[PDB]
DNA sequence: CCACATGCGCTGAA
DNA sequence: GTTCAGCGCATGTG
């Protein structure tokens, strides 16, 4: 009666999506298997592979040498000298059991019919919304694109992907964007899919963070037919408030700013439940400028900048929210966080960046809880 | 025009 | 090349 689920995450940085199928694995009565994956950020591979490995141990080891498309920042590609650099090290162990065990293919350019695994239930993925547009599609979502034109000609259609799961930011749906979004959704319909798009806020499924998102489910239209699958109104969906509190870690030895030279005022809540107060005099950039109480929701977290970087007021002073309770934040356990931090590869600013690179984890435990198999 | 809200950001000096 | 402190406006609603 269990039913194997070969998921493939392209863009999966620390695997929230593959998080949120072990999560809800039990209750659903599947078993969650590695088909593939494509990620090329070194610091996002390494915390993958603590997150996610059982019983893998590193050790000092040669870099596999097709290991060749990565990147330290994850925005430019790192050079023949920083390759040799990984070379010859515990982290290169990392990379090389990313590519062993869990079939990771590292850079979307590189993906095609010939690696691309047949059979995958689940394929995950996002875009850049320039990508919508020529500079007809562009960057990684013309890869997209291309690995399914490829696939869709060598594969039968039983052999294609069951369901993809798109993730995204809001402005995907901004007047710029929404009409080319509109044409990718055609463009998977001539590829055989049926598609629903949602705009989900984590703090209707069970988080304490104001995080609106885009995602894009599609089920393969004969699979449609066999399952008998019908789209949930996700939207709809308003779980009990979490407040910031709730995740926050007691510490004797927290680092306090010191605020002394700012005036202030007091909190207000806006509509969203977010209760903020501002600090005048602070910076000239907006979203530095708050303060976050923690009877309320915080903003986004995202990977750098001020909304990495979220003030709270506690009894104890105003701090940021540390890299655990980031994690914690995205819902992601204590434990995934301490296996991260465990590597010893990792910055505390690196482990917030990829945390605020990640998707919510119970927001995407729902929308799987909807996904129907064939016991075929 | 206004008030208000909100952000998986970006980058150059060291 | 890295790193992160310093820095503002795009894209809305009402
Ligand atoms: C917003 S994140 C995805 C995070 C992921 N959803 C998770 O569960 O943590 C986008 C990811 O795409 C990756 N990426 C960017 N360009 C890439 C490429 N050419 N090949 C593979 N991965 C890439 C980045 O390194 C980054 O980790
Ligand atoms: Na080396």
């Amino acid at each position: 009666k269990i039913k194997v689920i070969k998921v493939f995450e392209a863009f999966a940085g620390i695997g929230s999506q593959f998080k949120a199928l072990k999560n809800i694995a039990r209750s659903k009565n599947w078993e969650i298997q590695h088909s593939g994956m494509v990620e090329w950020f070194v610091d996002a591979i390494v915390s993958y592979v603590a997150i996610h490995s059982k019983n893998f141990n590193p050790k000092i080891e040669r870099l596999d040498r097709d290991i060749l498309s990565i990147s330290n920042d994850s925005k430019m590609p790192i050079s023949e000298y920083g390759i040799k650099k990984i070379n010859n090290t515990i982290k290169a162990s990392y990379l090389n059991y990313a590519k062993k065990h869990f079939n990771n293919l590292f850079d979307i350019k590189k993906v095609n019919k010939d690696n691309f695994p047949k059979n995958i239930d689940i394929f995950t993925y996002s875009f850049p919304c320039q990508d919508l547009s020529v500079q007809t599609r562009s960057g990684l979502l013309w890869e997209i694109e291309r690995i399914l034109e490829e696939i869709k000609n060598s594969f039968s259609k039983e052999e294609m992907p069951k369901y993809l799961l798109m993730e995204n930011v809001k402005n995907l749906l901004s007047h710029k964007n929404k009409k080319n979004y509109n044409t990718w959704l055609k463009q998977l319909e001539k590829f055989g899919y049926k598609s629903k798009t949602y705009l989900l806020n984590s703090k209707n499924f069970d988080n304490c963070q104001n995080r609106e998102r885009v995602f894009c489910l599609s089920i393969r239209d004969d699979y449609l037919e066999k399952t008998g699958f019908k789209f949930k109104e996700l939207e709809k969906v308003k779980n009990p408030p979490k407040k910031i509190k709730d995740i926050l870690v007691d510490s004797s030895n927290y680092k306090y700013l010191n605020l002394n030279k700012y005036e202030t005022t007091t909190f207000r809540e806006t509509k969203s439940n977010i209760i903020s107060r501002p600090l005048k005099n602070y910076t000239t950039f907006n979203s530095e400028n708050y303060v976050y109480n923690i009877n309320g929701i915080g903003p986004t977290l995202t990977a750098s900048g001020a909304n990495s970087r979220i003030k709270i007021e506690t009894q104890q002073g105003v701090r940021y929210l540390t890299p655990l309770e980031c994690f914690k934040y995205m819902q992601f356990d204590v434990n995934d966080f301490k296996k991260v931090q465990s590597t010893n590869l990792i910055s505390e600013n690196k482990m917030i960046y990829i945390a605020g690179n990640s998707i919510p984890v119970k927001i995407l435990e729902a929308i799987f809880n909807t996904l129907e198999f064939v016991n075929n």
